[PDB]
């Protein structure tokens, strides 16, 4: 009854990843570091005294088209627990040899050298930022959007899959399984793998928890409809796991309507309508 009024609802939507949220202990050092190491754009950055915190957004194009990083900054706070179950984000780019030694030049952190990855043939790096947030550097020749990756470790590789399926929407674009390495990997999204952000999953064998640490936050999805994304989301959490955070509807004064949720291992998501996103684009 209502699985076919979800699957008819996620057609209809559209949906596009909006932007990591996380925390950082130095917002002027990691700004440097991501318009210098990475070649991010600094896109708007936003002080809240009366919260107690800074933001400011990064990305390679303008936050209606692309997706962001929102980095939050709170007042005396210089560091963070990243946690066992955060992966990286990733960044896609033609020439993976020429951004690494950029990075290198720059003063960043190389963990992983260019060259292909073990028993695959694309060629990737990693650098560590200021934070210790990981960076996974991808060679790929021409996409729209070069901030392609948010990876999360998970307990279940099927669980979770189904899930963002069916919570969500997300089509599994890939899934591969690295028995010499021991784990198994999916990506999920709304768009061919190399045109998008994908959310990576990766399962590693006989693993079924992490610690989700205090450093990332959320990702934050925009949908035309957070009431019916959200009925998506409860029926999903029913079956599978996860709970919904923030009922759908309209933030205080503002009339922005967002919903939040965790997935089965606790991975928070904000559902965000697509027009009431642009109202602080500016
Ligand atoms: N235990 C790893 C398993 C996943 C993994 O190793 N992924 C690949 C990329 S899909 C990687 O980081 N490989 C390192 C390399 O190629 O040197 C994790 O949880 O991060
Ligand atoms: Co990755």
């Amino acid at each position: 009854k209502a699985a076919e009024a979800v699957v008819d609802w996620h057609k209809h939507d559209s949906k596009r990843m909006l932007h990591a949220v996380y925390r950082v202990g130095d917002l002027d050092r990691t700004i440097k570091y991501y318009t210098e190491c990475f070649g991010m754009k600094l896109l708007r950055k936003r002080d809240v005294p009366d919260e107690k915190y800074t933001n400011a957004f990064l990305g390679f194009g303008p936050e209606n088209t692309n997706f962001a990083v929102e980095l939050t900054y709170n007042y005396g706070v210089d560091k963070y627990d990243i946690g066992t179950g955060f992966g990286h984000f990733a960044i896609a780019n033609d020439d993976v040899y020429k951004l690494a030694e950029n990075i290198k030049s720059k003063g960043g952190k190389i963990t992983r050298e260019p060259g292909p990855v073990k028993g695959g043939s694309t060629v990737i790096a990693f650098a560590q930022d200021p934070d210790g947030y990981m960076f996974e550097l991808i060679q790929r020749a021409d996409t729209p959007e070069p901030l392609c990756q948010v990876m999360l470790r998970v307990g279940d590789l099927e669980r979770s899959i189904k899930f963002y399926e069916k919570a969500l929407g997300m089509k599994l674009l890939r899934k591969k399984d690295v028995p010499d390495y021991k784990y198994t990997i999916a990506m999920l999204g709304y768009a061919d793998e190399d045109k998008t952000t994908v959310l990576e999953l990766t399962y590693n064998y006989g693993v079924t928890e992490y610690s989700k640490g205090n450093a990332y936050a959320q990702v934050a999805i925009g949908t035309n409809d957070v009431y019916k994304s959200a009925e998506a989301v409860d029926l999903a959490t029913k079956e599978l796991g996860g709970k919904i955070l923030r009922q759908p509807g309209p933030l205080p004064g503002i009339n922005t309507k967002i919903a939040s949720f965790v997935d089965p291992d606790g991975w928070k998501v904000e559902l965000v309508d697509n027009t009431d996103f642009l109202k602080e684009l500016h």
